[PDB]
């Protein structure tokens, strides 16, 4: 697993020891150097050789191998060894900056419970045929896309919408695989073939997105494609031109040409980009960021747009009561203590929100008796003698709260009614609220010229409230495929980062230049993403985008340094005022410089 580092160490030891043999009995030591040079040159020579076969004649590996082989014939073994060492360090630095679908596979159960002849049987998920009647227990995931046979049921379809608010479904309604039966036990007619469920379609979206990802070419190869054949041509010329036109020594100009091949090897340049990225990834890691591989850092560097998920990303992902409006003769705390009295024990996030609000206010929740679900209306219990029902605003006559209810709902709120003996005792508003640092984070992104857009699977109103708060545009009521399409459309215009916390964000994340997951997000999200906000602080996005950008600057400086000195020591060499060892020393100095520069990212 770590045999990648071995050639480096072996080259080091072999080097130092070869020097030790240049301490007693030189000629025996030069053979040892030739051994070092050859063993370090081996993987690079065969690697290059494979590249020549694949059409690619002039990768940097070619230049390196040719220059080493030439340096062998001219006893520049110590130097060739040195440059090989630098190259190996660059290669390894690059290798360490490399990224190391199970979480989504865990969403498909392994067995289903099938019903035949009034007998239950546990079968493999792929044994399921359309028309089969399957039975999902409470809390269980649908193994396949089903049509509800049960009269009524609520489902957590967050794996498709990102919303944990249970969806009321009745006989005939389609329920997608991965959905969760929240309270009851359901029966469904399987609709989907094996391998063709909603989860499977998500997986397919992810795979396709990953396949459409174009690999970015390194600077060094685009460069080498012109530089390498150039300095080879020139070295041929400094070999041919002088003896053919000045009647000079073939030996000395052949020698000189090969020396130019070794000189031409741009050390520092190979360590140029890897040194920055290694520092950047190390700096991000130090301040609560998580980036998987250098390519991710480069993409992060070239990003100018952000697409946000809403629920769990921009918002805390939990309902919270925002307003309490009682009827006359009733205090807000009475309406609240009554609602909490009914809702206690219920798992519906709105109920939990109400109970919470009662608890932070130190309102003692009275015991409820005969608590039950009033199916398709709401949940009902009797508190201190009287039957009180808490229900959705569309389930009961508003009478005298109509206008207020409309006002609340248009503002992106969710309203529940408290009703005792068919009297509306008052309403309660709830909303999924913004995270503490969402606003400032957005404003900072805008300061960096990075515009945000919102892609959410939530309803238009709930979205429009939040997007209203942050001054962003939005697309709402979106399924995963729709997010992928939106993201593609935007990403064709400019490189985009997708920030989400949900399974349904996963395909979008892969469709974007870079996907970024919230810390509290779904495992699928954290695994699909190229990066992670381990703290759930949205501000830590700007930092990332800042760091990345600084990194992209650092590189550009480094290259210049590496490419500048080289140039100088290229031209001087061509004027005949500088030699091999000086050029090696200079490339080494260049390397020290780009290193020291790369270390500035740590500040
Ligand atoms: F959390 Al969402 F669309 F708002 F997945
Ligand atoms: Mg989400």
């Amino acid at each position: 697993r770590l045999k990648e580092n071995l050639p480096l160490i072996t080259l080091i030891v072999m080097m130092a020891i070869s020097w030790g043999l240049e301490q007693f009995n030189h000629p025996f030591g030069q053979l040892a150097f030739i051994a070092t040079t050859l063993v370090g040159l081996y993987p690079i020579a065969r690697q290059a050789l494979r590249l020549i076969k694949s059409g690619s004649y002039f990768a940097i590996e070619t230049l390196m191998s040719v220059a080493a082989i030439g340096a062998l014939f001219i006893g520049a073994t110590a130097e060739a060894a040195m440059v090989l060492l630098l190259f190996l360090i660059g290669e390894r630095l690059e290798g360490w900056a490399a990224s190391r679908v199970s979480a989504l596979m865990a969403l498909k159960p392994e067995t289903a419970t099938r019903l035949r002849n009034g007998e239950r049987e546990e079968v493999a998920i792929n044994s399921l045929r359309p028309g089969d009647v399957i039975e999902v227990a409470a809390g269980g995931r649908l193994p396949a896309d089903g049509k509800l046979l049960s009269p009524f049921a609520s489902f957590d379809e967050s794996a498709l919408t990102g919303e944990s608010i249970p969806v009321e479904r009745a006989t005939g309604d389609k329920v997608p695989a991965g959905a969760t039966s929240v309270d009851r036990l359901v029966t469904l007619e399987v609709l989907s073939e094996p391998g063709a469920s909603a989860i499977d379609r998500i997986l397919k979206l992810i795979e396709e997105a990953e396949e459409r990802r174009a690999p970015i070419e390194r600077f060094i190869d685009r460069f080498s494609r012109i530089y390498t054949p150039a300095i080879m041509a020139v070295a041929l010329l400094v070999t041919l031109v002088p003896p053919l036109l000045f009647a000079a020594s073939w030996q000395e100009w052949i020698y000189k040409g090969l020396t130019l091949l070794l000189i031409g090897c741009p050390c520092a340049l190979v360590i140029s980009t890897p040194a920055a990225i290694t520092s950047g990834l190390a700096a991000a890691a130090r301040r609560g960021a998580l980036i998987k591989g250098g390519a991710a850092l480069e993409q992060l560097g070239r990003v100018t747009q952000v697409a946000f998920d809403k629920t769990g990303t921009l918002t805390v992902g939990k309902p919270r009561v925002t307003a309490i409006h009682p009827a006359t003769g009733i205090s807000e705390s009475e309406l609240l203590t009554l609602a909490a009295a009914v809702e206690q024990g219920a798992t519906h996030p709105l109920a939990q929100a109400i109970v919470r609000e009662a608890q932070v206010a130190e309102l003692a929740i009275p015991t409820a008796e005969s608590q039950r679900a009033l199916v398709g209306s709401g949940i009902e219990a009797q508190v201190n003698g009287e039957r009180v029902l808490i229900c959705a605003a569309g389930k009961h006559p508003a009478d005298a709260f109509a206008g207020l209810i409309n006002e609340l709902e248009s503002a992106g709120q969710t309203v529940v009614l408290v009703v005792r003996n068919d009297d509306v005792l008052g309403i309660i508003a709830l909303q999924d609220t913004l995270r503490a640092d969402a606003a400032t984070a957005i404003s900072e992104l805008n300061a960096l010229g990075v515009k945000g857009v919102i892609l959410t699977g939530d309803n238009p109103r709930a979205a429009a409230a939040i997007a209203g708060e942050l001054g962003l545009e939005f697309k709402a009521g979106l399924l995963p495929e729709d997010k992928v399409k939106a993201v593609t459309k935007l990403n064709q215009h400019a490189p985009l980062a997708m920030v989400g916390d949900g399974i349904n964000d996963a395909p979008a994340m892969k469709a974007a230049a870079i996907g970024i997951a919230m810390g509290s997000g779904t495992d699928v999200a954290l695994e699909t993403a190229d990066a992670a906000l381990t703290h759930n602080h949205l501000r830590g996005l700007v930092q990332m985008i800042e760091l990345a950008r600084a990194t992209h600057a650092n590189i550009r400086q480094n290259i210049t340094i590496a490419l500048g000195l080289k140039g100088i020591f290229l031209v001087t060499t061509l004027l005949g005022m500088t030699g091999l060892w000086l050029a090696v020393l200079a490339d080494t100095g260049a390397t020290v410089l780009v290193t020291a520069n790369a270390l500035r990212l740590l500040r």
